[PDB]
DNA sequence: CGGCATACG
DNA sequence: CGTA
DNA sequence: GCCG
Protein backbone atom coordinates (compact mmCIF):
# COMPACT_ATOMS: atom_id res chain seq x y z
CA UNK A 1 0.00 0.00 0.00
CA UNK A 2 2.75 2.19 1.33
CA UNK A 3 6.37 2.10 -0.32
CA UNK A 4 8.58 2.12 2.43
CA UNK A 5 10.53 4.94 0.73
CA UNK A 6 10.00 8.41 0.97
CA UNK A 7 10.88 9.28 -2.86
CA UNK A 8 8.18 6.11 -3.97
CA UNK A 9 5.37 8.04 -3.08
CA UNK A 10 3.72 11.54 -3.47
CA UNK A 11 4.31 14.03 -0.73
CA UNK A 12 2.80 17.44 -1.12
CA UNK A 13 3.57 20.59 0.81
CA UNK A 14 0.46 20.82 2.67
CA UNK A 15 -1.10 17.24 3.78
CA UNK A 16 -3.81 15.84 6.27
CA UNK A 17 -1.65 15.07 9.26
CA UNK A 18 0.12 17.91 10.65
CA UNK A 19 -0.35 17.61 13.93
CA UNK A 20 0.46 14.15 14.32
CA UNK A 21 3.92 14.79 11.32
CA UNK A 22 4.59 18.04 13.38
CA UNK A 23 5.21 15.39 16.96
CA UNK A 24 7.25 12.90 15.20
CA UNK A 25 9.64 15.90 13.84
CA UNK A 26 10.50 17.24 17.49
CA UNK A 27 11.31 14.01 18.56
CA UNK A 28 13.43 13.34 15.05
CA UNK A 29 15.06 17.09 16.15
CA UNK A 30 16.15 16.08 19.94
CA UNK A 31 17.39 12.79 18.47
CA UNK A 32 19.65 14.85 16.10
CA UNK A 33 20.84 17.28 19.35
CA UNK A 34 21.92 14.10 21.46
CA UNK A 35 23.93 12.66 17.95
CA UNK A 36 21.04 9.81 17.46
CA UNK A 37 20.93 9.81 13.48
CA UNK A 38 19.02 6.32 13.25
CA UNK A 39 16.58 7.37 15.50
CA UNK A 40 16.46 11.04 13.72
CA UNK A 41 15.90 9.05 10.39
CA UNK A 42 13.11 6.79 11.58
CA UNK A 43 11.18 9.43 13.06
CA UNK A 44 11.64 11.50 10.21
CA UNK A 45 10.40 8.79 8.22
CA UNK A 46 7.64 8.15 10.55
CA UNK A 47 6.88 11.45 10.49
CA UNK A 48 6.96 11.36 6.02
CA UNK A 49 4.72 8.31 6.20
CA UNK A 50 1.91 10.85 7.39
CA UNK A 51 2.79 13.53 5.50
CA UNK A 52 2.05 11.18 2.13
CA UNK A 53 -1.26 9.70 3.80
CA UNK A 54 -4.87 10.58 1.50
CA UNK A 55 -6.96 11.49 4.75
CA UNK A 56 -6.43 11.96 8.72
CA UNK A 57 -5.54 9.16 10.60
CA UNK A 58 -8.33 8.84 13.35
CA UNK A 59 -7.36 5.17 14.97
CA UNK A 60 -4.33 3.51 16.17
CA UNK A 61 -6.03 0.90 13.73
CA UNK A 62 -4.67 2.90 10.42
CA UNK A 63 -1.55 2.66 11.31
CA UNK A 64 -1.05 -1.27 10.87
CA UNK A 65 0.76 -2.03 7.21
CA UNK A 66 2.70 1.95 7.46
CA UNK A 67 6.21 1.36 6.95
CA UNK A 68 8.71 3.17 9.90
CA UNK A 69 6.06 2.89 12.49
CA UNK A 70 7.09 -0.09 15.54
CA UNK A 71 6.13 0.55 19.27
CA UNK A 72 7.62 4.04 19.83
CA UNK A 73 6.02 6.15 16.94
CA UNK A 74 2.96 4.26 17.21
CA UNK A 75 2.51 4.77 21.27
CA UNK A 76 3.36 8.92 20.08
CA UNK A 77 0.47 9.00 17.44
CA UNK A 78 -2.21 6.90 20.04
CA UNK A 79 -1.19 9.08 23.35
CA UNK A 80 -1.72 12.22 20.38
CA UNK A 81 -5.21 10.42 19.23
CA UNK A 82 -6.76 9.82 22.68
CA UNK A 83 -5.33 13.40 24.82
CA UNK A 84 -4.79 15.52 22.38
CA UNK A 85 -0.78 15.76 23.94
CA UNK A 86 2.01 13.23 23.98
CA UNK A 87 3.89 13.49 27.17
CA UNK A 88 7.15 12.92 25.79
CA UNK A 89 6.84 15.58 23.46
CA UNK A 90 5.68 18.13 25.71
CA UNK A 91 8.83 16.97 27.99
CA UNK A 92 11.22 17.92 25.08
CA UNK A 93 9.76 20.95 24.30
CA UNK A 94 9.77 22.09 27.49
CA UNK A 95 13.65 20.81 28.48
CA UNK A 96 15.77 23.37 28.83
CA UNK A 97 18.99 21.37 26.84
CA UNK A 98 16.20 21.07 23.58
CA UNK A 99 15.42 24.83 23.91
CA UNK A 100 19.01 26.38 24.23
CA UNK A 101 20.59 23.25 21.10
CA UNK A 102 17.89 24.50 19.14
CA UNK A 103 18.21 28.17 19.69
CA UNK A 104 22.14 27.91 18.86
CA UNK A 105 22.06 25.74 16.24
CA UNK A 106 19.88 27.94 14.46
CA UNK A 107 22.82 30.06 14.25
CA UNK A 108 24.41 30.11 11.02
CA UNK A 109 28.00 29.08 11.44
CA UNK A 110 27.35 26.47 14.28
CA UNK A 111 26.12 22.65 14.44
CA UNK A 112 25.19 20.34 16.56
CA UNK A 113 28.43 20.00 17.96
CA UNK A 114 29.40 22.82 18.91
CA UNK A 115 25.98 24.02 20.58
CA UNK A 116 26.21 20.88 22.50
CA UNK A 117 30.28 21.88 23.60
CA UNK A 118 28.59 25.66 24.75
CA UNK A 119 25.81 23.83 26.13
CA UNK A 120 28.22 21.75 28.06
CA UNK A 121 30.43 25.19 28.84
CA UNK A 122 26.84 26.42 30.78
CA UNK A 123 26.07 29.22 27.82
CA UNK A 124 22.23 29.44 27.41
CA UNK A 125 21.68 32.47 25.64
CA UNK A 126 22.87 34.50 22.44
CA UNK A 127 23.64 37.66 24.24
CA UNK A 128 26.00 35.02 26.13
CA UNK A 129 27.63 34.23 23.33
CA UNK A 130 28.15 37.94 22.33
CA UNK A 131 29.43 38.34 25.32
CA UNK A 132 32.71 36.16 24.42
CA UNK A 133 33.14 36.95 20.61
CA UNK A 134 37.02 35.99 20.68
CA UNK A 135 35.86 32.52 20.67
CA UNK A 136 33.80 32.54 17.79
CA UNK A 137 34.47 32.29 13.47
CA UNK A 138 33.99 35.29 11.40
CA UNK A 139 30.75 33.14 9.93
CA UNK A 140 29.18 32.71 13.49
CA UNK A 141 29.97 36.79 14.14
CA UNK A 142 27.86 37.03 10.94
CA UNK A 143 25.26 34.42 12.14
CA UNK A 144 24.97 36.29 15.18
CA UNK A 145 25.13 39.86 13.94
CA UNK A 146 22.33 38.93 11.45
CA UNK A 147 20.14 36.52 14.14
CA UNK A 148 17.26 38.52 13.71
CA UNK A 149 16.46 39.28 10.10
CA UNK A 150 17.59 35.89 9.94
CA UNK A 151 14.69 34.05 11.87
CA UNK A 152 12.24 36.54 9.95
CA UNK A 153 10.37 34.46 7.10
CA UNK A 154 11.31 35.43 3.11
CA UNK A 155 8.54 35.92 0.87
CA UNK A 156 8.23 34.78 -2.59
CA UNK A 157 7.75 38.93 -3.60
CA UNK A 158 11.58 38.78 -1.65
CA UNK A 159 12.91 36.25 -4.01
CA UNK A 160 11.59 37.67 -7.60
CA UNK A 161 13.41 40.85 -5.99
CA UNK A 162 16.40 38.75 -5.35
CA UNK A 163 16.53 36.77 -8.56
CA UNK A 164 16.42 39.53 -10.86
CA UNK A 165 19.72 40.83 -8.72
CA UNK A 166 21.08 37.85 -9.37
CA UNK A 167 20.89 37.69 -12.90
CA UNK A 168 21.92 40.99 -13.30
CA UNK A 169 25.29 39.93 -12.10
CA UNK A 170 25.29 36.71 -13.88
CA UNK A 171 24.99 38.34 -17.02
CA UNK A 172 27.12 40.34 -16.67
CA UNK A 173 29.85 38.03 -14.73
CA UNK A 174 28.84 35.50 -18.34
CA UNK A 175 26.67 36.10 -21.07
CA UNK A 176 24.28 33.50 -21.63
CA UNK A 177 24.08 32.01 -18.25
CA UNK A 178 20.88 31.13 -16.47
CA UNK A 179 19.38 31.03 -13.04
CA UNK A 180 17.07 28.71 -11.65
CA UNK A 181 15.44 29.15 -8.43
CA UNK A 182 15.83 25.91 -6.52
CA UNK A 183 15.50 24.52 -2.76
CA UNK A 184 11.73 24.77 -0.92
CA UNK A 185 10.61 27.85 -2.89
CA UNK A 186 10.64 25.07 -6.79
CA UNK A 187 8.58 23.09 -4.03
CA UNK A 188 6.06 25.26 -3.82
CA UNK A 189 6.76 27.14 -0.52
CA UNK A 190 5.35 30.54 -0.05
CA UNK A 191 8.02 31.31 2.93
CA UNK A 192 11.30 30.36 3.70
CA UNK A 193 14.05 31.10 5.62
CA UNK A 194 16.80 31.19 2.84
CA UNK A 195 16.70 32.02 -1.11
CA UNK A 196 18.65 28.62 -3.36
CA UNK A 197 19.95 29.42 -6.96
CA UNK A 198 21.65 27.42 -9.14
CA UNK A 199 23.72 29.02 -12.44
CA UNK A 200 25.09 27.30 -15.29
CA UNK A 201 25.39 27.98 -19.42
CA UNK A 202 24.55 25.78 -21.92
CA UNK A 203 27.97 25.64 -23.72
CA UNK A 204 30.11 22.64 -21.42
CA UNK A 205 32.53 24.76 -19.50
CA UNK A 206 32.04 28.20 -20.32
CA UNK A 207 30.52 27.62 -16.31
CA UNK A 208 34.02 27.58 -15.04
CA UNK A 209 34.90 30.10 -13.01
CA UNK A 210 32.33 31.58 -12.64
CA UNK A 211 30.67 32.36 -8.94
CA UNK A 212 33.80 34.43 -8.12
CA UNK A 213 33.10 36.71 -11.07
CA UNK A 214 29.79 36.92 -9.45
CA UNK A 215 30.37 36.88 -6.18
CA UNK A 216 32.98 40.07 -6.82
CA UNK A 217 29.65 42.19 -9.25
CA UNK A 218 27.19 41.40 -6.37
CA UNK A 219 29.93 42.46 -3.68
CA UNK A 220 30.62 46.09 -5.56
CA UNK A 221 27.36 46.51 -5.71
CA UNK A 222 26.87 46.70 -2.10
CA UNK A 223 24.87 43.99 -2.11
CA UNK A 224 26.39 41.11 0.40
CA UNK A 225 26.28 41.71 3.99
CA UNK A 226 28.75 37.94 3.79
CA UNK A 227 30.66 35.86 1.75
CA UNK A 228 33.24 33.24 2.35
CA UNK A 229 35.96 34.89 0.79
CA UNK A 230 34.27 27.81 -5.88
CA UNK A 231 31.39 26.40 -6.89
CA UNK A 232 29.08 26.75 -3.64
CA UNK A 233 28.71 30.15 -2.04
CA UNK A 234 26.85 30.68 1.44
CA UNK A 235 25.73 34.40 0.98
CA UNK A 236 24.29 36.83 3.47
CA UNK A 237 22.48 39.52 0.47
CA UNK A 238 21.38 42.53 1.46
CA UNK A 239 17.42 43.18 0.77
CA UNK A 240 15.76 46.43 0.24
CA UNK A 241 12.72 46.78 2.17
CA UNK A 242 10.56 49.60 2.59
CA UNK A 243 12.55 52.72 3.46
CA UNK A 244 15.21 50.04 4.97
CA UNK A 245 16.83 46.86 4.03
CA UNK A 246 17.36 43.06 5.76
CA UNK A 247 19.38 40.90 5.69
CA UNK A 248 18.60 37.03 3.86
CA UNK A 249 20.49 34.06 3.10
CA UNK A 250 21.16 33.52 -0.39
CA UNK A 251 23.00 29.96 -1.62
CA UNK A 252 24.61 30.38 -4.73
CA UNK A 253 25.69 27.18 -6.90
CA UNK A 254 27.60 26.88 -10.43
CA UNK A 255 26.93 23.57 -12.40
CA UNK A 256 28.28 22.63 -15.98
CA UNK A 257 25.07 21.67 -18.26
CA UNK A 258 26.18 18.23 -17.69
CA UNK A 259 25.70 17.92 -14.35
CA UNK A 260 22.22 20.91 -13.78
CA UNK A 261 19.85 18.03 -13.61
CA UNK A 262 21.54 16.21 -10.58
CA UNK A 263 22.35 19.39 -8.85
CA UNK A 264 18.84 20.69 -9.63
CA UNK A 265 17.24 17.59 -8.26
CA UNK A 266 19.87 17.58 -5.04
CA UNK A 267 19.43 21.13 -4.21
CA UNK A 268 15.59 20.93 -5.13
CA UNK A 269 14.89 19.03 -1.64
CA UNK A 270 13.63 17.65 0.16
CA UNK A 271 16.51 17.07 2.51
CA UNK A 272 14.72 14.12 3.38
CA UNK A 273 14.17 13.24 0.25
CA UNK A 274 17.01 13.09 -1.18
CA UNK A 275 18.82 11.18 1.43
CA UNK A 276 15.50 8.45 1.03
CA UNK A 277 16.35 8.63 -3.23
CA UNK A 278 20.02 8.07 -2.57
CA UNK A 279 19.50 5.42 -0.41
CA UNK A 280 17.31 3.28 -2.93
CA UNK A 281 19.70 4.06 -5.38
CA UNK A 282 22.45 2.45 -3.97
CA UNK A 283 20.70 -0.25 -1.71
CA UNK A 284 17.69 -0.88 -4.71
CA UNK A 285 19.27 -0.30 -8.02
CA UNK A 286 23.46 -0.74 -6.44
CA UNK A 287 24.20 3.01 -8.27
CA UNK A 288 25.74 5.83 -6.61
CA UNK A 289 23.59 9.43 -6.97
CA UNK A 290 24.84 12.67 -5.61
CA UNK A 291 24.45 15.91 -6.55
CA UNK A 292 27.10 15.42 -9.95
CA UNK A 293 26.05 12.65 -11.47
CA UNK A 294 24.48 9.16 -10.91
CA UNK A 295 27.37 6.05 -11.20
CA UNK A 296 27.26 2.35 -12.22
CA UNK A 297 30.51 0.67 -10.24
CA UNK A 298 29.83 -1.95 -11.88
CA UNK A 299 30.94 -0.40 -15.43
CA UNK A 300 32.26 2.27 -13.87
CA UNK A 301 30.55 4.53 -16.18
CA UNK A 302 28.24 7.73 -15.10
CA UNK A 303 24.43 8.07 -16.74
CA UNK A 304 23.85 10.84 -19.02
CA UNK A 305 20.80 12.94 -17.91
CA UNK A 306 19.21 15.89 -19.68
CA UNK A 307 16.31 16.51 -17.09
CA UNK A 308 15.35 14.99 -13.86
CA UNK A 309 12.92 13.16 -15.85
CA UNK A 310 15.75 11.38 -17.21
CA UNK A 311 17.39 10.52 -13.69
CA UNK A 312 13.87 9.28 -12.37
CA UNK A 313 13.72 6.87 -14.99
CA UNK A 314 16.85 5.45 -14.75
CA UNK A 315 16.24 4.73 -11.23
CA UNK A 316 13.08 2.91 -11.99
CA UNK A 317 10.81 5.59 -10.46
CA UNK A 318 8.12 7.16 -11.34
CA UNK A 319 8.28 10.78 -11.85
CA UNK A 320 7.65 13.11 -8.78
CA UNK A 321 7.63 17.03 -9.61
CA UNK A 322 8.62 19.55 -7.15
CA UNK A 323 5.69 19.84 -5.88
CA UNK A 324 5.53 16.45 -4.73
CA UNK A 325 8.70 16.29 -2.88
CA UNK A 326 7.86 17.07 0.33
CA UNK A 327 8.97 14.18 2.40
C1' DC B 1 23.10 -7.76 13.40
C1' DG B 2 24.49 -3.44 10.18
C1' DG B 3 22.78 0.35 8.03
C1' DC B 4 21.10 4.73 8.05
C1' DA B 5 23.34 10.11 1.70
C1' DT B 6 26.83 12.37 0.04
C1' DA B 7 28.77 16.12 -1.33
C1' DC B 8 31.68 21.27 -0.99
C1' DG B 9 33.86 25.64 1.95
C1' DC C 1 34.42 22.11 12.08
C1' DG C 2 30.89 24.58 9.09
C1' DT C 3 27.52 24.53 4.84
C1' DA C 4 23.92 22.32 1.35
C1' DG D 1 13.94 3.50 15.81
C1' DC D 2 13.03 0.73 12.55
C1' DC D 3 14.01 -2.46 8.35
C1' DG D 4 15.63 -6.31 5.85
O1 LIG E 1 16.29 25.56 2.92
C1 LIG E 1 15.59 24.48 2.85
O2 LIG E 1 15.00 23.97 3.85
C2 LIG E 1 15.34 23.91 1.49
O3 LIG E 1 15.60 24.69 0.54
O4 LIG E 1 14.88 22.72 1.28
CL1 LIG F 1 20.45 6.49 16.85
MN1 LIG G 1 11.32 3.64 22.61
MN1 LIG H 1 -3.81 7.28 27.65
MN1 LIG I 1 16.75 26.49 0.97
MN1 LIG J 1 19.87 27.59 1.21
MN1 LIG K 1 31.98 19.91 -8.48
MN1 LIG L 1 22.62 -2.68 15.87
MN1 LIG M 1 18.74 2.19 18.62
NA1 LIG N 1 23.46 26.44 12.27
Amino acid sequence: WMPAYACQRPTPLTHHNTGLSEALEILAEAAGFEGSEGRLLTFCRAASVLKALPSPVTTLSQLQGLPHFGEHSSRVVQELLEHGVCEEVERVRRSERYQTMKLFTQIFGVGVKTADRWYREGLRTLDDLREQPQKLTQQQKAGLQHHQDLSTPVLRSDVDALQQVVEEAVGQALPGATVTLTGGFRRGKLQGHDVDFLITHPKEGQEAGLLPRVMCRLQDQGLILYHQHFERSFCIFRLPQPGSWKAVRVDLVVAPVSQFPFALLGWTGSKLFQRELRRFSRKEKGLWLNSHGLFDPEQKTFFQAASEEDIFRHLGLEYLPPEQRNA
